[PDB]
């Protein structure tokens, strides 16, 4: 869980694909 909030949840294991969750959805 991202309770380690950096578990990789800070990256969603994707950075949502590169923080794309805005660097490009």
């Amino acid at each position: 869980a991202g309770k380690e909030t950096i578990r990789q949840y800070l990256k969603n294991e994707i950075k949502k694909k590169g923080r794309k969750a805005v660097i490009a959805w």
